[PDB]
């Protein structure tokens, strides 16, 4: 039987417990915060994550073994309980007085604590509170290093003690945890969140599992951007352009992105809608912030990565020029879509800095970007049906000025839209 399993009541009260007041503030947080309500289950899961990993770090920089690093969650029918332990780095009682973590008051009549910090000769201390006006703390002996949270659910939530309705919670929100996590001593995860790790040293075999994981796909992406920053924000994010053509779904889908959300590497919003401009839609892949709640004022992440996104595709056009091509061909309509649908002019810039035309001057089939025909000027297109067919137009034949050359009538009304581009008035021949 591989069954693993740490949490055992070893703990011991030997004196009462001191009896302490809540701040103002604190006491009417512990109201607001209990009153959907299984989000607590991912708030505790990522503090043992924290917890472990301080501990972790510390002891790699001071060259000490690593210990036991693990979470552990355990359901308890007969005693309505709920209770989560970590072996980080514990809490000493100066920590424990001050002490997220009041999320477990959402679900909980009363709330368990035992933490033993990591710190050599350190002591166990019992946290008890209610949720009212009082908590105690008391010295405790057999504490283990690290922390447990004991939650005594409330008669409304004893179905957070049943294990199936646990594993559901845990399976949908805490799947990519760095750490060993384990439920009545059955392992739980298997992910890994290859977001973080080194753009460099992530395998393209990597890539390809979790592209059709996050894009319940079976094809492969033709196009991968492992975006890394923390100057204007946290992020930490993948994006994926599937090989496929895009679908009749991905071009009518209304209100998804098809965009993961995650902190800490737990999830927020499983196809998070705002994440992307709707016209990015087709991207597949994963964001992650620590900049995050847990729904108004996320727009400043949304225009970096659509700015991130823009200068990835730009620069994928200059490393090669016939694979963006078919790119442009197989999804051009999402970046006119885009510009039709911008309402300030710097945005429709920079998406019309990924449109391609034909050019009087270049060869049949040749693209060309409004940059470049801007470059060679000493913005004047035609839109016809064919590109012989345009040379014949009487309109082209009317300097040695070049014209672009577009065929299909929403790339007349997008220019029609994007009115200039680098101050550059577009102006149609006929
Ligand atoms: C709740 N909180 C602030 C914590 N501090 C330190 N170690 C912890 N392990 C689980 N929760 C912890
Ligand atoms: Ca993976």
């Amino acid at each position: 039987e591989p069954l693993h399993s740490i949490i055992s009541s070893t703990e011991s009260v030997q004196g009462s417990t001191s009896k302490h007041e809540f701040q103002a503030e604190t006491k009417k947080l512990l109201d607001i915060v209990a009153r959907e309500k299984e989000v607590f289950i991912r708030e505790l899961i990522s503090n043992a994550s924290d917890a472990l990993e301080k501990l972790r770090h510390k002891l790699v920089s001071d060259g000490q073994a690593l210990p036991e690093m693990e979470i552990h969650l355990q359901t308890n029918a007969e005693k309505g309980t709920i209770t989560i332990q970590d072996t980080g780095i514990g809490m000493t009682q100066e920590e424990l007085v001050s002490n997220g973590f009041y999320s477990a008051f959402m679900v909980a009549d009363r709330v368990e604590v035992y933490s033993r910090s990591a710190a050599p000769g350190s002591l166990g201390y019992q946290w008890l509170s209610d949720g009212s006006g009082v908590f105690e703390i008391a010295e405790a002996s057999g504490v283990r290093t690290g922390t447990k949270i004991i939650i005594h659910l409330k008669s409304d939530c004893k179905e957070f003690s049943s294990e199936a309705r646990v594993r559901d919670v845990v399976t949908k929100y805490s799947n990519f945890v760095s750490f060993p996590l384990y439920l009545n001593g059955r392992r739980m995860n298997t992910l890994q969140a290859i977001w973080m790790m080194d753009p460099k040293d992530v395998r393209e075999w990597q890539h390809e599992e979790f592209y059709r994981y996050v894009a319940q796909a079976h094809d492969k992406p033709r196009y991968t951007l492992h975006y890394k920053t923390d100057a204007p924000l946290n992020i930490r994010s993948i994006f994926y352009v599937p090989d496929m053509k895009p679908s009749m779904f991905d071009v009518s889908r209304e209100l998804g992105s098809s965009v993961a959300l995650y902190s800490r590497k737990v999830l927020i919003q499983t196809k998070a809608t705002d994440i992307l401009p709707k016209w990015l839609r087709f991207i597949r892949g994963v964001v992650d912030s620590e900049d995050i709640p847990l729904s108004a004022l996320i727009r400043k992440l949304r225009d970096v990565l659509q700015q991130r996104l823009i200068k990835f595709f730009i620069d994928q056009s200059k490393k090669d020029a016939e694979k963006y091509a078919k790119f442009f061909e197989d999804y051009g309509l999402f970046m006119r879509e885009g510009i039709v649908t911008a309402t300030e002019q710097e945005v429709k810039e920079d998406i019309a800095k990924l449109l391609r035309y034909e050019s009087s001057a270049l060869p049949s089939g040749q693209l060309t970007s409004l940059s470049e025909y801007a470059s060679r000027m000493r913005i004047y297109y035609l839109c016809a049906p064919n590109r012989h067919l345009a040379e014949h137009s009487p309109y082209y034949e009317a300097k040695d000025t070049e014209v672009l050359f577009c065929f299909e009538q929403f790339d007349e009304l997008t220019l029609l839209h994007l009115r200039e581009f680098d101050k550059k008035k577009l102006i149609s021949v006929e």
